[PDB]
């Protein structure tokens, strides 16, 4: 793992990450989708061979030797707040298992269920806290990707708060 495991946040295209593997905010059917999922499809299209997986799970497919971890957050349009929250926590726990199995020293990760799966709500804090619960016990350097200038500030603050 990383010598001093850390969290960082960058405001850029996750398709341009400088990490040893990437987490896709995937749909359950392995379709190209939109947002992060569309950029991942354009950069690593080979990774979508048999990528379909249920909500609350993660499935890794290699693009050459570069791992793409397809993590399926819930669509809060379809789920109750209670069941959506349980599936969102589960998806990040499956990501932590896959990152550990792969033996990577770093991972690029988006906030799951915060874009077109958010059901039109701000889920920054909900999704980030589930990311921390899952990844805190791993020793990989985690680099969180966002697009919004205000989200970059709010994620940076939440990382710095814990030290
Ligand atoms: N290509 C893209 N990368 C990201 C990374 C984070 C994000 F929130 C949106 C996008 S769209
Ligand atoms: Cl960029
Ligand atoms: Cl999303």
């Amino acid at each position: 793992g990383a010598m001093a495991p850390s969290y960082r946040v960058k405001r850029m295209d996750i398709a341009k990450n400088d990490e040893e593997c990437v987490v896709n905010a995937a749909n359950p059917r392995g379709l190209p989708g939109d947002g992060v999922c569309k950029a991942v499809y354009k950069k690593w299209p080979e990774s979508f061979k048999n990528s379909a997986t249920p909500v609350g799970t993660a499935k890794t497919v290699m693009c050459g030797t570069y791992p793409v971890i397809h993590a399926v957050g819930p669509n809060f349009s379809n789920y109750t707040e209670s069941e959506g929250d349980r599936e969102l926590a589960a998806a990040y726990r499956e990501v932590a298992k896959e990152v550990t199995r792969l033996g990577v020293n770093s991972v690029a990760i988006p906030l799951l269920s915060t874009g077109v799966y958010s059901g039109g709500k701000d889920r920054l804090t909900q999704s980030l806290n589930h990311l921390f619960t899952a990844m805190d016990s791993t020793d990989a350097d985690v680099v969180i990707y966002c697009r919004d200038k205000e989200w970059e500030k709010k994620i940076s603050e939440a990382i710095q708060m814990r030290t």
